[PDB]
Parts: structure tokens; sequence; C-alpha cells
């Protein structure tokens, strides 16, 4: 159910930008206030005048699309949603660039806390060097927050090839597997899961080329973080007080935070929550996990 | 039928410039008035002469090529063209650099609206490196316009590499199938193909070394747009204004537009007529596909 | 034995920074006085201001750590140290950087005697690039000295890619024959084996997961120097004067050089010693080799 | 036989600088005035000061070297042999640099006329890179003059890696037939084999580890030229003027160019004579080749 504020946030772009909108929906993760979100695939400029007003004039959004025309679109609504927001200065940046290139696209190192994206970013053919990218502009302690579409079984590539399935937008799909392998070798922690829903295939000759394979949308959390010390297993206790998860902060598919509750996490989890944003949130104390999105998706 | 205004370019070039020129012919697209036109491959200059009456001067021309003589050649008869033609000042500029580095060259990204090449060009070893500069500097709905010689099987890379080859110019032929994968992961458009001519082998040994093989020259345009929104099928009719193709426009070999008549567009096509400068060309409304250049070739 | 006077320049530095260290120990070769000297993952601080000692105020010592934070920790200690120490000005900087990206660290070629590591280092997924990078900012006849984990058998990718392996900081490890294939392709001189020690796995999954394959901690010199002319055979004298050396200098696991003692020494030895900083410490005139650490280790 | 010029500029070299010389030999090649030539390898500095009087004071020599101290003492003796050669200004410039990366050397593209090698260099793991910058600051016309070991037979992977093959300065070695293979792939023309001879083998346990295979040191000229037009086969007088070589010019194994003599020469080598600096030196109308190294060595 989407938080009040976001709802809020979402109705209070001029209409003219959300009209223009081509996406599947915000993928958004909590507690965003103060924060710098690059949006990767800024589009008219939708996302960025929510993140706008979730991340407040403390924060800062980089929306980044590779279309001039776009962003030229975006760049004219910056004056009417500072003023309708009450912002004396812009918190919003608009870039024309390639996502695989950030860096000249001029966005700095450890400079953004959070990256997410519009879904037309599963389209790129290199997830690798997005990944990689992401993970450079990241600061410690903060996430990749993004959906995709993963496979259940390897494709040969001459059926990721295919035209049939690079015309239903499943072209570049991972093998879901393969997430925790990028990972890994880029420098994030393992992939959070976080939801999973089955994609059904309408389409016939699709459904000849595949064969036993399936797809799923899925999205997961990706940290940065360093190992400066030993890590204990922990406790901690959710404060309640996110905005739009105040009674329970939801964190991934494995750990829902009760407010108040004491709940024991292992080393890496703990690492997230004590080198995140998220640590303002919890009190942290030192003294059947699900990984798959197909088994995460087929228990709805 | 080469169109009047083209065969009077033509011979308004200097005929010092025309004497020195090497290659197969223009190969030229449509509807070129304003536009900013690269040519791989300038050598002593005929071309962009062309081109630079073409485009008029509201266009402009840039021609790259790797010799330096080449490029003092042409430039010594930029002031004679440019007072015959009458223009205020040169619309053409001419680089020495290598094609498969177009940003050492100086050419930005997204500053030209077309790409067409000398087909020395496809004696490259590395096609994909070009057709990601030419990607780089095109515009969002521009095009690569292009011949090069395609093979109707895959060669061994012991064949690519033989001396015989690489003797008749046939090397870094591509196998054709393969320029549909690279505009795939490359950012490009479906090629469209044009025109298709079987090459005939007067080469005895050669004659032994390929076999089955055969080999074509053909002529694709390569779009370069992206998807800022769903796109439906459409219809199209030709407002016939196109300088040499007023009664109608050839766009490819799956697609001629007559003057008026009404024709239903695929998704793609559409897009790609939408996103272009063949737009100003067409009414656009919402509402047996050749690709294999041998088939093409064959039935003449 | 530690040595007294890195057990003491141990002693010398502020509590706080020795508290937050992180690592195996030190890993420091001999005879560091007026060098620059490159510390791979330098932490909060403790090995920088220790090596700040060693080479004195004629010598430098770069830290370059992945996490902001730590450099920050660091820095906060620099005057302390300084004063500490009677430098007239400091022979640290600290830098915030990624060890496989020296040259955007901004660490020039050829500008560093001697490259260190701390073990979390060994935790990259790519060693190539990381010598690649110790080669290019190590001076010539500077050396890598280091200390890493290896394998005795090559293991599949599979394995390697294995979470249960990754969990053992086990992760990366080179079959142990790598290594000089990496140096013969970089522009090292082989490896010189100082030290091998078995590592000992108490994991059971990771027991049925690597096999009969085992695993080494083991330090390894890599020098780096050019061929400006034919070498001999040569024999050696260690003049005895090494700080905490003085007796007799362990160079690797073929070479002890007792003080006054006549060593003859293959071209490569000699080579190394002629265009390193250990030339001042030899007389050099001109005229059974175990390479394997896991026979190292279980001797 | 070694023409007396050169013999004469080895002796006017300070004897402190051919003290410190480690190589090969001289591995020059002829018509050299006026010419800019890169020394890959200048070690301490003797073949850059016997090129500084080869070329004169209209002529350059760069020397590169990946070792400082070899470049100090080259460069304490520019001013000595700078005045004994009657030199208003120094034409040698000392270059540390490591070879495979002259750009970073500093070394524009198309600044050298002539690259020629210490032996030093055979011992690079990388032999294309080294061909790919050498092709990059040539000339168009000029020409790669180089001598290095190769090898009959293919070698496996782990032979090359062989620390005894490493040990006798046979590794790095290329298949011969791999030479031409690269030449093809960067924009050389086909090598030029000029000598050969085969190296013996002396050790016992090198030879069981490569078995069949043998080795042979060998001397190729590889030239950079556009193709700017047709070329049809020529004929060439060479009018006698090279400096040493005035009777007769042993260009390659396959031509030796008589004064005054009337030779049909193919397409390929009269590029190469009308491109190079060899043009003023023929006379040039328009009208059992030994390629393999071994066959050569075999013969003398």
């Amino acid at each position: 159910p989407v938080p009040k504020h976001i709802r809020e946030a979402l109705q209070n772009v001029h209409e003219e930008v959300a009209l223009r909108y081509y996406g599947c929906g915000l993928v958004i993760p909590e507690h965003l206030e103060n924060c710098w979100i690059l949006d990767l695939g800024s589009g008219s400029g939708r996302d960025c005048y929510v993140l706008s007003q979730l991340v407040g004039e403390k924060g800062h959004v980089t929306g980044i699309d590779m279309t001039k025309g776009q962003v030229e679109v975006a760049e004219k609504y910056l004056d009417y949603h500072m003023e309708k927001y009450g912002f004396q200065a812009s918190n919003v940046t608009f870039i024309h660039g390639y996502i695989e290139k950030l860096g000249e696209a001029g966005i700095k190192n450890e400079s953004h806390d959070i990256v997410v994206s519009n879904c037309v970013i599963n389209l790129v053919p290199d997830k690798q060097q997005v990944l990689q990218e992401a993970y450079r502009v990241l600061k410690h302690g903060g996430e990749l927050y993004f959906s995709d579409v993963y496979t259940s079984l390897e494709l040969p590539e001459e059926i990721r090839t295919h035209k049939v399935l690079w015309g239903e937008c499943l072209g570049g799909a991972l093998y879901w597997k393969e997430l925790a392998v990028l990972a890994q070798k880029i420098g994030f922690c393992p992939p959070r899961l976080v939801t999973a829903n089955l994609i059904t295939i309408q389409n016939k000759e699709l459904e000849r080329v595949i064969g036993d394979c399936r797809f799923v949308s899925a999205t997961f959390r990706l940290f940065k973080h360093s190992k400066t010390g030993p890590t204990k297993r922990c406790q901690v206790i959710y404060n309640g007080g996110i905005t739009g998860h105040e009674k329970e902060l939801m964190f991934d598919a494995n750990f829902t935070f009760k407010e108040g509750e004491i709940v024991e996490v292992d080393e890496e989890t703990a690492a997230i929550l004590k080198n995140s944003r998220f640590a303002q949130d919890f009190l942290i104390r030192p003294i059947d996990i699900i990984t798959d999105p197909f088994k995460l998706a087929e228990e709805s």
C-alpha cells in the first residue's frame, strides 16, 4: 500500500510532467530525507519531482536520461516545482548522459546515498557496467535499489539474441544466480531480495523458444560498504520513525522489523544496518533465508 | 536513376577534386537540407563538396580522412567551392582522423543528423567499433546510411584472415545476420535493408577457398532513437516534397511510400518516421518482410 | 622475533589509532630509512604511523584506503604523531582511493621505493590489476613486499565463486604457480618466497567443497628492475648494518646472509641486490632452491 | 658489410657511451637523411648518437627507454655530441617512457618517418601493442624496421610461459605466420622479410621442451601507407644515390635494385616505393617470392 506521503508527492507533480510518464511505477526505498538520490533514466521528470519533495531541500535529486529532449522538458518545470514546494533553491539537477557512463555525465565518486532506476534501464545490453557505475557513485553505506527481470535458467546466448525475446523487453534479463556473482565481484554486499512477481508469457513463439525457463520481476537492494573491523551477530530494535513505515519496516523478504521488537540479525544484515542511513532508525547492540526470487514469487 | 539535383551538384565540384576520386559512387540518403552530415572517409573532397550544396548553408558537412595529404588537398578547394556555391561562410570542415576514433577527431556526441561513408571504410578490421562511434556522434532520430559487403555463410577466421580474401577487398565482410546483432547491442533499430547486388567472384583461388559462400553488396539504414513512450501501429501519408523524390519515397525494400497514399506501418517503422527528419514529410496518424540481402539481390 | 625498533615504533602510536586496527600484523621488509613507502589499505592509520618513524623525516609514507572515514580518522592524528616524533613537517600523506586505481589516487610512476599492504587487500577480486599498479608506482630496484593466500591446486571458477570460500576470506586466492606467471608478464623479477604457513580449515562445508586442495599464507618479495647490461654470477658480503638485522639478513628462504660471510649468488639475486637499496649493505664482487610455498610450510 | 659512413658514425660516439652498450648491433634501414627516427629502447644512448649524425641537423632522433637512469646518462652527453657533430642545436631528445605507451611518452601521431629498436624490445610480453604504437607514431609512408625472434611452429601457451624459454630470451617469440596477421589487422602492408639467421639451441632442457620447433632471428620492414587510388604494376629504376648503397639497394630478400636497371614490381612493392621516402631514389613508371624466414635462413 503506497504510503500517503508518496501518494501526495505524486499528486503534486505538474500534470504535464505526469502525463508524459513511461514506466513501471515508483521503485523507491525507505528513509529518503536529506539524501542524495541518483535517478537512472529520469525521462521527462516525474520520479525526480516526486523525490525532490521526499528528500527535501537538504537533499538532492540528480536525474540522468539518454534523450536530450526529455532532459529539456524536465528542466522546463524546475522552477514550477521548486516554487510549489516552497524551496529557496533547486534540489534537482537533470543531466543528459548515458547510464553506463556516469563518469562522463559528471557524477563524482561516492556522491550519492541512493541509486534508483526507471525500468527502461533493464533494457541495456550490459548490466555489469551499470552496476559498476552505480557502485562508484554510491557513498559508503548507500544502496542501489532497483527492479528488473531475471530468468529461472541460464538461457543460451542464441536465445538471448533472439528478436522475439528482445521484442517482449525480456532482452538483457540475467539468470538470477548471476546477480549475486556480479555483486561479489563488483564490491556489493549480497543482494537483498525484497519482492518478486512471476511474469506470464502471452507470446506463443516465445513460449516455444524459451522452453521450461520462466521470468520474474524482482526488486533487490545492493549495499556498498567496507569491513573496517570484526562484526558480531547483533540485535536491533526499530525505533519506529521512518516516514510511512512507523509501525514496522519491511527491510527485505527475510526481515520485517516491527517497532520496538528485539530481532537478532546476522553479521552482514547488522553491518548493513550499522553502516547505512538506517542506523539512525535502529538501536543496535552486539550479541529459512529466501534468496531465490522464483520461490519468493511462487509463495504469494 | 540519379535525381537531377544530385547530378548537378556532382557537375559543380572543381574538376581537379573530382579527378582524384577513388570510390564506389555516392551512397547518400534522402532529405538532406539543413542537416549535419558526417562523411567517413572524405578522401580528397568530392562527396563533401556534393553534400555542401545538398544540405545548403544552414547545414554542415564534416569529412574525416585518415590521410593528412588528402585532407590538405580537400581544404585547398574550400574557398573555391564556397564562392561557386554563393555561401557566406564555409559549411564543410575536414578533419584528419581515424574513423574508429571519432572522439579523438573532435566530433561531439549527438552532433550529426546523418553518417555516410566511402566504401574504403568497409576495409576496417573492426566494424563494431565504427558502428559504436557512428551511434555516439548521431543525434536522436539520425541515421547511419551505408553500403558494405556481407557473406551468405559465417566464414571461419582462417578464411577471413586469408590473403586472397583480403586481396579482393572482401576482407572484413560480415555474415549478414551479424549486422542486426551489432545494432541490437549498440543501440540501433533493426537495419533497414534498402538494396543488394550479388558480387561475382572472378578469382579462381578464391572460388576454391570460400566454397559455397557468396558475397553481396548491400545498403542499410541504421536509425538511432529512444523509446519515450508506447508506440502503436500507425498510418502514414507521404506529403510528396522531398527533393528528387516528390512522387514517391522508396524508404527501404519493404516500404515505398507513394505521394498521398495511406500506408499502414508497424510500430518500429512508425517510430523511425516519427523521430527522424522524415516526420516533416509525412502525415502520421495512429490507427513478406525481406531482411536477407541475398534473397533481395536474387529477385532482381 | 620482532626487532626492538619495530616494537618501539608500535608502542609509540596513539592508543586510539592502535585500538582501531583490523589486520594480520605488520608485513614489513628490512632497511626502511629514507624510503618512500606506499601502504595499500592504510585503514585508520597504525601501520603508517609505525612506518613514519621507521623511514624517518627524509622518507615518506603514503597510505591509501578505500574508506573515506578511515582516512579522516588517520588524518586526525597527523599532528599528534609528527609532534611525538619530533618531525619538522609531516612525512605521511593519507589518500582516499581504491588500490586498483592508484593513478586516480594521484600516485605518480616510479614515486615509491616500497609497496606493502594490509591483508584486507588480499580480498580484491583482481590481483593482477593491483600488481600492475604496484609495478607502475615502484621505482627501479623497489619491491612489492606482501603476504597473501595461495592454493595448492587450481580451483575451478565454480569453487572460487562459492559463498563458503568467500565466507572464509579465501576468496581471490591464487594458485601459487600463478604468482610467478603474473610477475613474468607484468615486469617483476621472479617472486622471492620468504615465509609460508599452512592454513587449517575448520569449516566442515569448505572441507567438502575444496577437496584435496590446501591453502597457505605466504610472503613474497617482488622486485622491479631493468637489464642495463650483462650480469655474471657474483659474490656478496653483508656489511652487517641494517637496523635490527646486524648479525644476519634473512633475505628469502634460499638466502640468509650472515655478516661478513662470502656468499656466491646467481645472476638474478645479484641483480636484485645490486639494483635495490640493499646494495649499500653488501660488498658485491663479480666472480635446493625452494619456490613452492607448501613445501616451505611443511618443513 | 657495414657501409663506411655508419662505421664512422659509430667511431664518433663518446667512448663512455659506447662502453655502456647492451645490444645485438645496429638494426638500421637505408636513406636516413632529414628523417625523424624513433629508437625504441634507447639505452644509454649509443644508437641515437649514431643516428644523430646519420639524419643530420634537419632530422631528429627520439630515444625512449624504460630506465630513468639510462635516460639520465644518455642526456649527460647531448652537448658533447652536438658539439663534436658541429650542430647548432640538438637533434636528439631522450624520453623516459615504456614502449607500449608511446602516447604517455608524449610522442604525437604521424610524427616519425622511421621506428627502429634495441633487441631488448623483443622481450615484451605484448608485441601487438608495440606494433600498434609504432603504427600510430609513424608518418604515412614510414617504416617500422626491426629484428626479432620467430618460431617455426605455434608453441602452446604452457611452453611460452616456461621459465627455461624465458631464460634464453626466447620468451615472447611469435610464430612467424603471426607477424603478417598482426600487420593485416593493425594497418601495416605485408612484412618485407629482409634477412634471417637460424638460432642454435645449446640448452639441453630447452632442446627437450620445444621439440621439433626451431627459432630464427629475422629482420622485417613494416610500411604504413593508405590506398588513395588504384595502383598498377610498375617499373622502377634505382637512381643510385642512397648513402652507402650507390651501386645497388637490397630492399628485401625478393628485390635487389641495381643502379640503372629496369625492374618490374608488383602493385604493393610499387605503392611502398611511391609512398615512402625511397621515391626520391627511384624513377617509377607504370607499365619465387620468399616470405618464410626459415626457408630464407636455410638457403645461406
